[PDB]
């Protein structure tokens, strides 16, 4: 558990996922991350510097990490506290988190989420139901989370 997340921390360090920066909050605490989400290119969130933390559970390998995003973001996927829901961090097929999943399995579904975000029950409507109608003011709103995570 302690040994994995360590081995996986070290290899993200050492080779990222493209876009993310990943380290800890306590140097002596392996089961909470601070990671850097840049906003992906041809993305509403672009120059976006996104940071977010990873609650790992005592028991990682099955049993997947909570997700909760710090710096104002404005996603059909992010709810208004932060926190990021997707099928992969859910938690009794591949949709759901898996034992044989890593944090790199996580991050490039985060990549997803902000390229092309899952409706079927938001857990942002206010975002889900801006992006479908009123996409006119949704991006401009994208722009208030970029503009502000790069002056933060």
């Amino acid at each position: 558990s302690s040994l994995l997340l360590k081995k996986q921390l070290a290899d993200m360090r050492r080779v990222p996922v493209d876009g993310f920066s990943a380290g800890l909050v306590d140097d002596n605490d392996i089961y909470k991350w601070e990671v850097l989400v840049i906003g992906p290119p041809d993305t509403l969130y672009e120059g976006g510097f996104f940071k977010a933390i990873l609650d790992f559970p005592r028991d990682y390998p099955q049993k997947p990490p909570k997700m909760k995003f710090i710096s104002e973001i404005w996603h059909p996927n992010i709810d208004k506290e932060g926190n990021v829901c997707i099928s992969i961090l859910h938690d009794p097929p591949e949709e759901r988190w898996l034992p044989v999943h890593t944090v790199e399995t996580i991050l490039l579904s985060v990549i997803s989420m902000l390229t092309d975000p899952n409706f079927e029950s938001p857990a942002n409507v206010d975002a889900a139901k801006m992006q479908r109608e009123n996409y006119a003011e949704f991006k401009k709103k994208v722009a208030q989370c970029v503009r502000r995570s790069q002056e933060e």
